């Protein structure tokens, strides 16, 4: 067959290309044919490529697992099966332990490889299913949607709609997360996202009227599923936005396919579709890990026998075909910090675009205004329209001063008749105005000639036409270079004639002496 | 001594209350008298308050380690030399497997619990050091700040500062995560936050200009500490706002204190900082986990001999005193979709606070407005003005429509003579409008006299003034009631005189046939 892509919901099923899985609950799950896939799952991502060896260098590659027991062109013919059926099937780019470490340059290689792939075993597109470490590894975040594009298209020329999905786990899609730029970058290109709402234990989020919602709370399933799609179909609550039209919820087919998220009761997920469709938002389908879970056996080995399929199919098939959400979209824009006085462009690192992705970066308009020469906040509003809808985002604009600082006024001491400048030594400076030290007043003088303390006070002019100071001040300590009697000392010992300072005077003993302070044995006491 | 905060910088350092902990990499933490630790350390956090047994009840409480060799007086004594040389200690409510599970009505007991403890062993406040199931098991994200309000105000009442802190990890800070509550019900209660930026692995933030910047990433801790900190600071890039001020980085004290997050090169955090405090936006600290780890050893029982405190005590305190960031709060604020005509409240769920925790609600002020009546997209912004800042946030209403439905439009096939009613069975519904069953008009009739196809089309006129509609079709058969001739099959064979219908009409055969299809046999064949 063709490039098969499917215009209506989906379940999305994953198919193991290998046998005998484990489950989270001691239950198995074998290898299955393709033809063997219950009809109703009308895509069908092969799980996974990957590299197989490092020693074939980076770009990772599909080779199917021959105890499957599918030849090469058997596959090839099963795939055909589907397709002729109308289905799809995807490659799966990723899962556990895929070695993807992609370098810049990297580009061009892989596109060739997915194009090679996709024509020789009839492949409908590509889902990207990175694991943990492979969302960030290396310069994957600029290879993988580079290359994507190329491969969209080099399909696109010859009339064909190559499909783009991905499986990030939820927690990774917050507006500023690491699938940012898979999402951004591949905006216009992506057919639909697939979430994996499921392994990611009690992590969920706050929704300020009633409260924490976690993934593996079967009391809120309802609620988790509702507020979490709510959430990513209008870009709230901190969630990059993932319109309705786009939206997957992906499950576990039962508890050995996932630790945590499998659905209890679905009703929880019939109602909460139920309610999205209400607001106008309905989504686009189901996803599962995965058919052979759906087909496995628990661990008593009873057999799961299409029970997931059996819960959600026909829901999700019956259902209008999805109605695409059109509003454009703006990125760049973060409330941003600008110095008094500085030059600032509103436009700069700003950029929009519509729904397909195309750059309308030049239809962007802004209001409010920002003064950068008054110290304070300032809003801007960003505003593009396209296909009749508009988008807007706010921009805070705070501006704000730095206080210059002194250097070198620090207390000192200089000796008798010494010379002193005031400014030796001393300067200041500010960021942006510079070298200051020439705007520097000193009020008080030292004079060297006289013993004592001199108090100065520096002051700093600066700013616009120098009507801003500051002031700080430094004390001066002339202090006399001759030699004098030792100070007295409280435990030392005196004889008749011995002399000490004390209290600014010289004294002498008249006798022997420990512990008596000169200046407090009176008018005929020890020390005269 | 008596309740001892600290106003100026802080270096926060935890204190376990157990001996012999090991290593990240096979090193040792012995337990040390607290009398031992280094005077730059101006917060000790004693580790940890938590419920010891189950079957003292849910309340944590504090139990010392016998075996750190300190009787409980002696603890309490090195608890006042701390607070004579100003320094404060904390008690750190949480740690891991501290089987804290609070249900609401529990804040009086465990407020009760706290003033106890603090008065018993002079603590001068409480980190909320919470491990994951912790944050959000059963009610504790009510019950810890209900009970830690309770404490702040009963010494606020004898003129003390009860200290506030908490020690998120740092994922966990995200506008709509776990740790909002605590956060946003204790604004204004609490003196700084110290998250932890270690134990996260990969984990980070993307800045739409340089790309990902992950906490394990040592080639950019630099980056990473100072974007981590601006977000936070800012409220920017999906983060809750931690004001500067309030702003104390968590740090483990070197390899074996936590599996990541280790601070190689001090330089980088150096250089972070100074770029924050440039943007008028110095922080508040450092904290580590923890003194004993900056006085333990390594594997090959090296001693860490206070490698931490060496790189940031200095640092740390030789700054200015902190400057309040005095902006106000709004919450509750989401974009929201509405039904066409319905009543929308722009007041309803939206608060305000000051910087220190007052309601100000009242003084929220809204431009822009929402006409429900027309479909569209209405832009609102909220302010709140106090203390000479203002806040403002947007809020996107969008109104929207839902299409009404027809029920029992089916094709059907009826019996020559009956009565037809082109309305039984038949309905129309709205969400808000109704029952439209009566605004419902068909077109077309049913002639059950006369055999064959009948077309129905159905109109639904519904909204103002009855001026939309919707159309749907419906075929009506109606079939003889009289006996025939049965059909004529290709595979059958017939005798002379055998008659069959086919085609709409009664044939007789001439002789034997077999396969030759009525009609085709020209003027003289074997079916006339
Ligand atoms: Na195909
Ligand atoms: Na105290």
């Amino acid at each position: 067959g063709t490039i098969t892509s499917q215009d209506d919901n989906v379940v999305v099923g994953y198919w193991h290309n290998w046998c005998d899985g484990r489950g989270y609950q001691g239950g198995n799950a074998p290898c299955v044919e393709l033809k063997t896939v219950n009809p109703q799952y009308n895509v069908v991502n092969i799980s996974f490529m990957k590299v197989y060896d490092i020693a074939e260098g980076r770009i990772p590659t599909f080779k199917l697992d021959p105890t499957i027991a599918l030849s090469e062109a058997e596959f090839i013919a099963q795939i055909d099966t589907l397709n002729s059926q109308g289905r799809s099937v995807l490659i799966a780019l990723g899962g556990a332990d895929a070695h993807i470490e992609l370098t810049r340059g990297d580009e061009d290689a892989l596109a060739a490889e997915i194009i090679r792939l996709t024509d020789l075993y009839g492949f409908d597109g590509l889902d990207i299913d990175l694991e943990q470490a492979a969302i960030t590894a290396k310069d994957n975040q600029f290879v993988i949607p580079a290359a994507l594009k190329m491969v969209k298209e080099h399909y696109r020329k010859t009339g064909d709609n190559f499909m783009i999905t991905m499986a990030p786990e939820f927690p990774y899609l917050t507006a500023n997360g690491a699938y940012t730029p898979y999402l951004t970058e591949l905006d216009g290109y992506y057919d639909f996202i697939n979430p994996q709402f499921y392994n990611q234990g009690g992590d969920g989020l706050w929704i300020e009227g009633v409260g924490w919602i976690a993934q593996n709370n079967d009391a809120l399933k309802e609620e988790f599923i509702y507020y979490i799609a709510d959430s990513l179909i209008n870009g709230t609550r901190n969630y990059h936005k993932i319109p309705h039209d786009k939206l997957v919820f992906g499950l576990p087919s039962n508890i050995d396919a996932a630790a945590t998220g499998y659905i209890q009761d679905p009703q929880d997920l019939y109602k909460a579709f139920d309610r999205l469709k209400a607001q106008g938002q309905p989504l686009r389908g189901v996803m599962t890990w995965s058919v052979n879970w759906d087909m496995g056996t628990d661990a008593a080995n009873n057999s799961y026998n299409q029970q997931f399929i059996k819960d959600y199919g026909n829901f999700i098939h019956n259902q209008l075909p999805p109605v695409t959400d059109m509003t454009p979209t703006l990125s760049g824009i973060v409330d941003t910090r600008v110095e008094l006085d500085s030059h600032f462009d509103p436009l700069i690192g700003i950029t929009a675009k519509d729904y397909q992705g195309n750059d309308i970066t030049a239809d962007v308009t802004v209001s409010g205004s920002v003064n950068t020469n008054q110290v304070g906040d300032y809003l801007l509003t960003y505003s593009v329209s396209s296909d009749d809808e508009t988008t807007n985002q706010p921009r805070k604009i705070t501006v704000y001063e730095i206080l210059p600082a002194f250097t070198g006024i620090t207390d000192t001491t200089v000796v008798i008749d010494s010379e002193f400048d005031p400014m030796q030594g001393v300067s200041a400076s500010h960021p942006t105005q510079g070298d200051l030290t020439a705007n520097i007043t000193v009020t008080g003088e030292v004079d060297t000639n006289v013993v004592g303390v001199y108090e100065l006070t520096y002051q700093l002019f600066y700013g616009q036409d120098n009507q801003q100071n500051m002031t700080d001040k430094r004390i001066v300590t002339v202090v006399t270079d001759a030699v004098s009697d030792d100070d007295w000392q409280v435990g030392s010992t005196y004889v008749k004639d011995d002399k000490v300072t004390h209290n600014g005077a010289t004294w002498t003993a008249q006798w022997w002496t420990k512990g008596e302070e000169p200046g407090t044995t009176g008018e005929w006491g020890v020390w005269r």
